[PDB]
């Protein structure tokens, strides 16, 4: 038997459905409450398909070439000259956020998914924990998953820790067919492309259309140095005047960061170039990481970026997080020995988490700097590092 | 001759209006650049009249029964038990925030106040100083201004200040006749009231009506202390979730902080416990204060709560701005090397801006510990600290 204890999820995105649906499949009454008004949205951003990551997806029917998109090499560029620094075959497969959310959300379903409900308040004692939202209710339950994503309200009410910025930022596009010349869609179709700089980097990858039955779409990024303090906080002031915390999405710009986008653009290698000065929505992100040592606090667990926050580089983040859930289900399934159980638990998910972070951590420090980064070096892969034995495939 | 120079100034409230009102005056080339879409509004707030800060009015021929309200005593009383600490003849006049910043807006008028400017970005040379706008656009001046308030981005740009949290925040709570018993009405009317706690204390004075032709109402506020972290981060979190900097206005309050707000209210002496169950928009703002080594840096000056960021407890914190507005003014008007007298002119402005945070830090260890605070304690009196020889009446 599965526990009769009752489960609740803040935040309802690729960890907290995961770990949601795993539950309910195994009889657990769980429930997720999400910040969000309605059902999410990834903005159609890229996100490279690890085995973590579509698991669950799969493991429920869903077929790999109808929610993802394939690639036959990995290449090496210098974004400024062309010059081509490598290549090597590779066969990574791409989907997007709304791919994997979409899935998950379709399989759980509205009526436990409780939107409108923005945690601000936690409290515990030996029995049970009380939830409190900033619409003035209270949820309660024997355990509660902090699901809630890099800037988890969870663990800043339980730990004090928020992301600290990594001093740099990513713009983020994506293209539709058309958008850019033909030469310039068949230069980055079907590959993973780094474009590398003195002082960081591009990338871009094909990704599925928004929506089933539309084309596929070039999804890229581009990270930019950009000192903490005034020029930072230039950056990430929309047009109304507000700094915001992470992202400045496209409708809310101060034009003069759009144009600054663009004008460096324009000294990029033409394809790169070209993805910059089209790209309809471009909008940027902070890159900013964090960690924490526990990942139990009594009867509150931590997981996905709300346990350990990566950076990008290595493109598992996704799955680092749907992998915390699935784990912590399958201690809820197990069901023998939960304080035991959970204390075994974080020690795997915290060892993955830390690795992770040094990876990605590593790779910033070649990436952003013009650092040497050598074509197919399985240090740079993308993925999470091994922490179990091996099996056989 | 005054200036031929090209002032900018940026904050468009009460030091802002009166220090471009008197540059005008004077014939010296100013602009305004606000951040607000519309001209302004305090949410009805009190302000206690200080000279410095209807100077400028006065001096335009408006009458001070038009834009005030008389008071006969001060008034000290224990806010649970009702017991009177004592009263003291008194004769303070009472104004409000649209009272002061109307009077000066009405003066300017829009051609010169720009509307939607919100600074972003700055920087100078020897020339001329470059101001940057959350909409893409950019002014140039030979000298700029900063008068954007306790949270200005000027002083943020240019030193890395900004407000520190002091412990405490604030209900703010307005009343209209009616809304109380006329009993408890006239216990408060014509008076300033202390209502003071074992941790914290109430004020209520009254105030003019919104409008002209409107009847006089009553201000009150609540200071209570609230522990840094967890508990301010719950109470400045509005019903979407955001965690707030300054104010939760009441439109946007966690229905639960005002459910609080109103239940502590109860255990209150009735007349204090009626203020607090009637206001019909009650709202909550932190205390936080900030100080400055200079108010010169460069070509960029700062003044009102953009230099040092007051506590509101000598109510005198707009009589401070209006006065650094005033003899700033002066500076350009009598325009006699500009280097020197900017000099002389920061050194008793910041001598009165740190004694003025001196004082209110000094009331405000007794005012939020049940400390003692004596009726008519000289030191303890509203107003700016004597900086200049007294002159004759
Ligand atoms: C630029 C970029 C590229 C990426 N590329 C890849 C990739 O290639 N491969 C990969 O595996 N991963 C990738 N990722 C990482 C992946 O996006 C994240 O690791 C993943 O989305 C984290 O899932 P999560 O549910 O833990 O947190 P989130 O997806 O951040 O979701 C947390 C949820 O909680 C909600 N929430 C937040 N606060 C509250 C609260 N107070 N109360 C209630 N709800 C709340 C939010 O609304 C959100 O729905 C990328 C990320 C970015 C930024
Ligand atoms: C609870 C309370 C009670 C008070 N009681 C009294 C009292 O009794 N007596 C008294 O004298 N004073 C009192 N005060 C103090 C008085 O309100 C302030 O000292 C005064 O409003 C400061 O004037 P200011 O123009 O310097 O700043 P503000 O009034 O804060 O105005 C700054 C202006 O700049 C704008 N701005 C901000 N950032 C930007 C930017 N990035 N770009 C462009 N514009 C920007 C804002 O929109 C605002 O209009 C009280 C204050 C409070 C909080």
């Amino acid at each position: 038997s599965p526990t009769t204890d009752r489960i609740a999820v803040v935040g309802g995105s690729i960890s907290g459905l995961t770990a949601a649906l795993m539950l309910r499949d195994a009889g657990v009454d769980v429930d997720v409450y999400e910040r969000s008004p309605q059902p999410l949205s990834g903005f159609g951003t890229g996100i490279v398909v690890q085995p973590e990551l579509v698991h669950y997806l799969l493991e429920q029917g869903v077929e790999l070439d109808s929610i993802s998109v394939p690639s036959s090499s990995m290449e090496y560029v210098d974004a400024l000259t062309g010059e081509r620094v490598g290549s090597v075959p590779a066969d990574w497969r791409f989907t997007s956020y709304d791919s994997i959310y979409g899935g998950l959300y379709e399989l759980f379903g509205p009526e436990r998914y409780h939107t409108s409900k923005c945690l601000v308040g936690l409290s515990q004692d030996s029995e049970t924990v009380q939830m409190r939202f900033s619409d003035g209710t209270k949820a309660e339950a024997n355990w509660v998953i902090g699901a809630d994503g890099g800037a988890s309200v969870v663990r800043k009410r339980l730990l004090g820790i928020e992301p600290t910025y990594a001093g740099y930022v990513t713009w983020r596009g994506v293209l539709q067919p058309g958008e850019v010349a033909d030469d310039v869609w068949n230069y980055f179709n079907d590959k993973f492309t780094y474009g590398l700089l003195d002082d960081g980097h591009l990338i871009a990858y094909p990704i599925p259309g928004r929506e089933n039955a539309e084309s596929p779409r070039l999804n890229f990024q581009w990270y930019w140095n950009v000192a903490e303090g005034p020029d930072l906080d230039e950056l990430m002031t929309d047009v109304r005047g507000i700094r915001l915390p992470t992202s400045v999405h496209n409708n809310s710009l101060n034009p003069h960061n759009l144009r600054q986008f663009h004008s460096k653009g324009e000294s990029l290698f033409k394809p790169f170039r070209d993805l910059v000065l089209n790209a309809s929505s471009p909008f940027v992100t902070v890159v900013a990481d964090a960690t924490v040592d526990r990942m139990v606090h009594g009867r509150v667990l931590l997981i996905g970026d709300a346990a350990v926050t990566p950076r990008p580089h290595a493109a598992a983040g996704g799955a680092k997080a749907s992998d915390d859930a699935r784990t912590l289900a399958e201690v809820f399934t197990k069901n023998h020995d939960l304080r035991g159980s959970l204390q075994s638990w974080e020690t795997r998910q915290l060892q993955q988490g830390h690795a992770y972070l040094n990876k990605v951590k590593k790779m910033a420090s070649r990436l952003q700097h013009g650092g040497s980064f050598e074509p197919g070096n399985p240090a740079f892969a993308f993925g999470l590092p091994k922490v179990d034995e091996p099996s056989v495939v």
